C-alpha cells in the first residue's frame, strides 16, 4: 500500500467569475480578409465565453467596433473534477461562424496556489497569441 497519498486533485466547488476590460485585442488574418476586409476599420465585434473544461458556462455580450471592450458581465458555475477555465474571446461575424481572437486558459490548481488565504483572484490575464483581460475569479 501506498504511503503517498493526496491529502494530484481535482477542483470541486463553486466557480464565480466577473471580467472587466480587455485590451490589446487583435483580429487575425482570417479576420483581416472576410469580415474586417476594406471597411475602413479592423475594429473587432467581440464576446468572450466562459468554459470548465470544454463545457460553455457562459458568454458575454457583443461590444461593437472595439478592440478594447469593457464587459463588467458575471458568470457563476458549480464544478465537479474541474481541471480549468477556459476564456475563450471571438469576432462576431454579420452570418456564419463567428471567429476565433485569442484565448488564456487557467488551471484551478494554479488559482487556487495563487490565491492562498484568499478565495477570491483579481487580476490581468494574458491572451494567446495577444491580449489581456482582467478577471475576478472565486474559488469557494
Amino acid at each position: 500500500h501506498s504511503s503517498g497519498l493526496v491529502p494530484t486533485m481535482k477542483f470541486n466547488g463553486y466557480l464565480r467569475v466577473r471580467i472587466g476590460e480587455a485590451v490589446g485585442l487583435q483580429p487575425t488574418r482570417w479576420s483581416l480578409r472576410h469580415s474586417l476586409f476594406k471597411k475602413g476599420h479592423q475594429l473587432l465585434d467581440p464576446y468572450l465565453t466562459v468554459s470548465v473544461d470544454q463545457v460553455r458556462v457562459g458568454q458575454t455580450s457583443t461590444k461593437q467596433k472595439t478592440n478594447k471592450p469593457t464587459y463588467n458581465e458575471e458568470f457563476c458555475a458549480n464544478v465537479t473534477d474541474g481541471g480549468h477555465l477556459e476564456l475563450a474571446v471571438f469576432h462576431e461575424t454579420p452570418l456564419g461562424y463567428d471567429h476565433f481572437v485569442a484565448n488564456c486558459t487557467l488551471q484551478f490548481q494554479e488559482l487556487l496556489r495563487t490565491t492562498g488565504a484568499s478565495d477570491t483572484f483579481e487580476g490581468w490575464v494574458d491572451l494567446e497569441p495577444e491580449g489581456k483581460v482582467f478577471v475576478v475569479i472565486t474559488l469557494t
